[PDB]
């Protein structure tokens, strides 16, 4: 078992962890390059697999702590950048690849939080530090 | 911790808060301009960044209490105008943008309030005062 | 704070209230038309204002009471008028706008109400009483 | 107030209310032929009304009770026919339409009934009877 | 009222039904081809009823219990055929179509059943016993 | 009666299951290939069947315990191929498929666990071993 | 504003419209008679006017609804004339032309409906009813 | 209002249709003879009418299925021939014409149907048997 | 920015915009006189410029509203004049040119609105406000 | 109803179809004709009929898989020959005609697939087997 | 990656860019001099290459905002210039050519912006800043 | 199956790909010399094969990046060449033909990319690696 307390987004400036954490997600993708002949030993659905281009998006919640590190995500956005993001998994490591930072949203009720999504995409080449 | 008390949207007629404030969400954007090559070190999508499109979207919902913000905002609608818009966040501060006033709905029920939601999107460069 | 039972929608025949009127919403929208030049001092999305359309539109839920209001909106469908329609805000006032009769729906179970929806979309130009 | 047991949809063979009818909804609609020319008064989307075509959609829910107006419905569905259908409003009156048996689809659990959903929509001009 | 255990969805090999029968829907359409003259006693739309094509999907839910007529269903994918299947109702009586096996999936936690779907729809013009 | 603790999906290296798989899903499709001529003996849909391709669909959904099975997904992912895939059905027997990995994303919250969903897609021909 | 319902063409045979008419389009020409001399303000190019010779076309659409006026276009196609046609502008008026027939068209589907284009063109000189 | 369902095309061999038939449009044509004298009493294009020569043509689209009228077509297009054709409009009445082959293709994807287009034109005098 | 709704083409009669602007397009061109000798610094091609003949076109696009100036584009037309017509541009002023009425359209649809395209093209020599 | 995947263009090396055979489609073609007489009842268009040259073309489109019958048709290309093609339709029979290579594309993309069309042509007698 | 914001084109009066600059592409030609002699080592088409003239074209897109640069264009245009025009290439550098202002377009519509296209093509030798 | 990743044109200096490679496609051809004697066993066309002239054609699509070999294109353009260009074909192999460099083209939007188009065409003989 892993905890959920462990696996952290973080920006660089170096890198450190946002303020409000409460759920993040790293999600992949791949498009799946049908690659349907007419031969097929059942009929079945034949895929080519390498070709298809492979992403990366990340989704992270949190409530509004003013931070360094929330600051520069701001930063990040006006200044449209596409810097270094890292994202550990708990026993396998970290991410380290290149996002932008495509929709944020500051949100506040008239009894709750300030709060926010942070939402996420890739723009690059990914790793993997195991 | 920041209070979602303290985040507020403000019109100008000079800024002040409107009324019934009751859930209120900025919510930035960015499409995303995917640039990708056949080459890339793992077939892992390649993005740009700053060429991407930046937004913004304000969607206040609230209960309607009379006040001369609140008909500002029909004045804005129907004589259908671009001023400015200004949102703080707790400890970052303040946005201080072009909006305009996409969609209003006033709403009521047989034994509720006289509640509205107030969806607005960006018009214009932002800022951020820190 | 203003009461529910306040904004009232209204159908000519002079002005009348319909019968059931559970709940009722004023929904007003404009589309955002688009102008982002390649010139923005951050990339941000600019947009125009003005130059959008804006639009009402009106969905009233109830229950079926007979009313000669509740039959007029049955005639105003068969023989498909756009007569105007006006809607109290409690503190702002009317907005008397024509509007059509877009989609009604009767409902009834086996154990509940004669019920039904009424949606309607703005066609023309509106009006604020203040 | 109109009890929800008395509107009640009714299939030809002279009229008969079909078995299962738990929750029936007849629905209008009309596509709003936006008719927006350049000039309008404060900018707002202008509507023609009577140009735009309407239409009826009639959704019946119940158990399968087996009656002949319940087996009538399977013929009409399978020869294909757009006969008349009448469905009631409580106070107002009756509405006398031709309408197609455009879905239907019989369940059941390894629990519960033997349920029906019956969709139906406009096939021709309808009537009230007041 | 009719039991929900009576209406039965069954494979040929000769019928039986699957072993995993928790709910199961058989659904009929048609798309209504709108036959909308410019000449209609009230603007309203016409149809035209037998033109359109009509169809039949069964969708069956249930827990993966090895049985023979469940092991068919995989043998009628693989080897993908359109046999004929038939589902009774209660009352009124079988169905006795060809049908395909358009897409099941099998589905298992860790700690509930192992349970599927089974979606169906038609493949041919369809019957009725009464 | 199938224990969903039985059915497993499991990585090659060789066959070994993935460490989470909270809840898991295989699913079938096929795309019903109309052949709808004019004439039918009621106008009903036909269909062909067997020319219609087929595919397969695995959702695989776990907490995140690192294991060399859980390395390898990502080591699949990142060196993107189609490698052969296995799930077994309880009492009918293994799968046996290429699959590729189409999406997979790793969530975490503030209270919660490291959780993983896992999307596959069909890239071959499949199989049964009964 | 406008209907498009209003606008009608209608042969003779005493005039009525024809059945389906989903879609009519008169449509004016001038072949723009260019008259640039060599001498020219700035070299602009400088036209004659009414030297051009003027043309009107007529393309209605519509579904084949068998009309003794839909009749007559067969008639007035297979016995070549030239007879007077007429088509109404909703506040402007009729046009009450001569046209010939000059391309019809009858298409139908497998499912749809049976369809015909009508495309006429004038044969003399027009008029207008104001 | 009239069923596609109902417009025929079929060859000779005795009529009888062809078996796809998902999509057939007979258009007819003439080349519109202008007789555009000096003299016009408002300099408009005046035409003969009867002078123009007239045609038809058919073209049908349609999913293969093996029948004798579709071998037919292949017997009549490699000895070219100019039977006579014969097309149903629903109410007006079929043509009977002699028509040629033009240009007929079959052609087949790697997942959808085997499929053709059937172009034909006029070959003589048309028919109309009201 | 400026407002789509402020750049207006106008008649004469005195200048007044026509009903339905929906879409316009002042259009200039030239035809680019290629001077191209054998001499040429890398094998460029030359142009001359000044020689080229200029010209400009308009394309108004808008619903059928009756007004007298737009009863006077029909007056035009019949009556073929080179009359002044005069095209602002938001904030570069107006263009006060001689064109003539090329080809004008009403249309209409089954459901739809009384819609018009209105083309002209240059006829004289063009100005310019400021 | 027959399946696409059934109809197969091949080579001659002895008949083996190309690997990426997405979609294919023979065309016939004839020039038709024309064979207008001063005399025809009713001023129709009189055709010939087999005095028309008929053709055949091919175009296959496909995704780059490396097979001997794929490299052969390069070499057909720069071997510039005309062998015998062969293209089943599957209830009807081969073809068996000689063509040539006329157009052959290949093309990739940064993220998609090695693809190529091949476009054939008739280069003379054809057949049929039934 | 380049930001498309960079490439910009700009006018003379000292170079300054135009207002609305939506869309920009300069487009280069060459009309390929064919040199094909009998003798060719497998029959193919042999060019000559420097032969060939060469040009450039310029599409400028954007929303009307007057600013000087802009009514510089309409000065270019009636004072039929052929002046010194620049085009960034973002990481390669300027062009500074001399071009002619072929045809520029002015165009709005009842809601959207003053929108203007303004098309370029080569007058003169070109060059290149590095 | 082969990826579209691994077909790369590239250019001389000794072989280096272009930077921005989005959609490449490599297009032959030949123009089918028609040799049609009078004699021909069914009226079939008749080709001769081998006299046919044969072509190549290279579009290169891609996003600016400035690379040495993009520099090349823009020099082997100014300085018109035909030097040797090579594509492979995954499992085919290399081309290595000398083409020409017809058509070059950047563009660029307020938003998107610096992007190009590189149009080429055979020049030469070309070759095949294997």
């Amino acid at each position: 078992a892993q905890n959920g307390k462990d696996l952290l987004i973080k920006l660089d400036l170096q890198f450190e962890t946002i303020a409000g954490l409460r759920a993040t997600r790293i999600s992949f993708n791949a498009e799946t390059v049908d690659v349907t002949s007419l031969e097929s030993q059942g009929g079945w659905r034949e895929l080519l697999g390498g070709a298809g281009v492979r992403s990366a998006s990340i989704s992270g919640a949190g409530v509004f702590k003013d931070a360094d590190t929330d600051e520069r995500a701001r930063q990040i956005f006006f200044d449209g950048e596409v810097p270094e993001f890292q994202v550990i998994i708990p026993d396998f490591g970290i991410v380290q690849g290149p996002f932008m930072i495509t929709s944020i949203d500051y949100a506040g009720s008239h009894n709750g939080e300030a709060s926010y999504e942070l939402a996420m995409a890739s723009a690059g080449a990914l790793s993997f530090t195991a």
